[PDB]
Parts: structure tokens; C-alpha cells; sequence
């Protein structure tokens, strides 16, 4: 009740701050959640001794590729671990513990290829799964190290309770479907533009969640250059593995998921920028001016790749 946890000076500053890395000694990440989860939700959220036991049974379950791993977990929890703290009085307590659960669930299981590669390949989790593929073995993850002993987070929570905080997380977890964020942030920006918006609205409530899940699940565009350019080597390694992988199977991918076309990656970054990012801090910053930074941190990634290829760097 009374064992807060406390970062070292440098961390303990840069935390609060969009564009924090969380460094590369993963003994440190799951203290560096515990702190969040403490300053954003309370001391009292969750049983300290659940909490532990839970973050490293999802930490077990992510697995060794590039990209799709335990820091990309923590990272997302870290960017929305901000939103939270900038926006104090917007979100419900249950919103607040759901979210950060949500964010380090989200991918659990990932093997490194998206859905379409999981339709092509006819995986077992096409046929249970026809659409969100992942995303839903991602929840369905989740709810399994929910039931694990000792591993119940939520056990204090009303039967309702749980039931709305299971619901936030299920459509969170969902919303990092980016097949699904460009009709979300179309429905946002109409409702933004003719003055519609409500956050007292529940389905609109779900559609800002839903923006604010994919925000920091991209926040890899957000970070200072070295960060972003670095983190971009991880992506592509991923995808050009997935690529091969369509090529094994009598396909020829996209020039994206195509090593042989390293040479048009700084193009296709311009166009993820201009056509995914930008979109998407802006309208975020529209319905939540204090997450400004994340979208100042995308345009200055965007004139970094405008820069790459007028050969400056
Ligand atoms: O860039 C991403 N998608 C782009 C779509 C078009 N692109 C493309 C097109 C043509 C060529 Cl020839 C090369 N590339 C790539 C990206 N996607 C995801 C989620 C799987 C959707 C997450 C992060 C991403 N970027 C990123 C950048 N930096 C640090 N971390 C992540
Ligand atoms: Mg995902
Ligand atoms: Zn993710």
C-alpha cells in the first residue's frame, strides 16, 4: 500500500514526456508499467502482487520478433500512459485501468505477419477469425491470462464492472485493426467538423478510444528521429520476412513487404505519413488538444524523410 515505485532523476522527468524511449534494459519495463499504472490509475487499482504476475505471464507470452514484441507492448502502454496524464479529467477510472491493460495486451502472440498474410496462408485463425484475424486471437489472449490463478486483476470490480472493462478492452484491442481506423477517423472528423462530437455519447466514446488506440500503437512516428529511423529497421524486417513468406506461396507481395525494393522505402514513408500518421495525431489533437506534441513529432519524422531522399542524409 505504501511500496511506490520510483524511477531514476532522468526517467523519472522523460516519462511524462510523448516522446519518451523506454530504453533497451527490459528488466526495467515492467516497473516502468507499474509506475504508470500507479500515476495514472492509483495505488489502489490492483493488488501489487496480481499486477506483477500478470505483466510477466504477458510478457511471456509476446514472442522474439523484431517489431510485434514485449517493448512494442510497453511502448504503446507508455503513449497512451501520456494521453491519460494530459487529459486528467476526460476518461473514468475503469477507462483508465481497461487502457493500460489494453495497450500491453494488445498484440499478444504476434508472429511477425499481418491478417491478409494469415487469409493468403488459410492459418486456423482465418477460419475462427474472418476479419480483425489477429486482433481478436490478440483479446482472446488476453481473457485467457485474465482466467490463469492469481492472475485476476480485476477481482475487486462489480460482476458489471468487469463486464464494461472487458468491453473497453475487447473494442481497444480491436481499434489496433488500421484496417479499421480510416472509416473511425472519417466518422471522427465529421462529427469534429459539423460540432456533432460528444463525449457523453458511449459510441462516440468508443470511436475516441478507438483513434487514441491506433495513436499509440503507431507512436514509433512520434519519437526523435534516431528513435524512429531505428524502429523503422525493426517494421520492415518484419514485413520483408512476411514477404518472402508470399513469395513461398507463389505470390509476388507488395513492393512494402519486398526487399528488393529497399530503395522505394522512403516514399512509401512519406506516403504512411501524409496518407496513416498525420491524419490521425491531428484529428487526435482536434478532440484532445494536449496530445499536440505527438502530432509536432510526426511532422518533424515526415521533413526527416523528405530529407532522405533529396539525399541530405
Ligand atoms: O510504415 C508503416 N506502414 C507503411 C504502409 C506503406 N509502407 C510502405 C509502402 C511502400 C514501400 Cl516500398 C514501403 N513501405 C509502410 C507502418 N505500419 C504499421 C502497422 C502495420 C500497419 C506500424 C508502423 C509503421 N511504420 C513505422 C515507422 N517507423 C517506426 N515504426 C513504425
Ligand atoms: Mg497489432
Ligand atoms: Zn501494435
Amino acid at each position: 500500500g505504501l511500496m511506490q515505485f520510483t524511477l531514476p532523476v532522468r526517467l523519472c522527468k522523460e516519462i511524462e514526456l510523448f516522446h519518451f524511449d523506454i530504453g533497451p534494459f527490459e528488466n526495467m519495463w515492467p516497473g516502468i508499467f507499474v509506475y504508470m499504472v500507479h500515476r495514472s490509475c492509483g495505488t489502489s487499482c490492483f493488488e501489487l502482487e496480481k499486477l506483477c504476475r500478470f505483466i510477466m505471464s504477458v510478457k511471456k507470452n509476446y514472442r522474439r520478433v523484431p517489431y510485434h514484441n514485449w517493448k512494442h507492448a510497453v511502448t504503446v502502454a507508455h503513449c497512451m500512459y501520456a494521453i491519460l496524464q494530459n487529459n486528467h479529467t476526460l476518461f473514468t477510472d475503469l477507462e483508465r485501468k481497461g487502457l493500460l491493460i489494453a495497450c500491453l495486451c494488445h498484440d499478444l502472440d504476434h508472429r511477425g505477419f499481418s491478417n491478409s498474410y494469415l487469409q493468403k496462408f488459410d492459418h486456423p485463425l482465418a477460419a475462427l477469425y474472418s476479419t480483425s484475424t489477429m486482433e481478436q486471437h490478440h483479446f482472446s489472449q488476453t481473457v485467457s491470462i485474465l482466467q490463469l490463478e492469481g492472475h485476476n486483476i480485476f477481482s475487486t470490480l462489480s460482476s458489471s464492472e468487469y463486464e464494461q472493462v472487458l468491453e473497453i478492452i475487447r473494442k481497444a484491442i480491436i481499434a489496433t485493426d488500421l484496417a479499421l481506423y480510416f472509416g473511425n477517423r472519417k466518422q471522427l472528423e465529421e462529427m469534429y467538423q459539423t460540432g456533432s462530437l460528444n463525449l457523453n455519447n458511449q459510441s462516440h466514446r468508443d470511436r475516441v478510444i478507438g483513434l487514441m488506440m491506433t495513436a499509440c500503437d503507431l507512436c514509433s512516428v512520434t519519437k526523435l528521429w534516431p528513435v524512429t529511423k531505428l524502429t523503422a529497421n525493426d517494421i520492415y524486417a518484419e514485413f520483408w520476412a512476411e514477404g518472402d513468406e508470399m513469395k513461398k506461396l507463389g505470390i509476388q507481395p507488395i513492393p512494402m513487404m519486398d526487399r528488393d525494393k529497399k530503395d522505394e522505402v522512403p516514399q512509401g514513408q512519406l506516403g504512411f505519413y501524409n496518407a496513416v500518421a498525420i491524419p490521425c495525431y491531428t484529428t487526435l489533437t482536434q478532440i484532445l488538444p494536449p496530445t499536440e506534441p505527438l502530432l509536432k513529432a510526426c511532422r518533424d519524422n515526415l521533413s526527416q524523410w523528405e530529407k532522405v531522399i533529396r539525399g541530405e542524409e
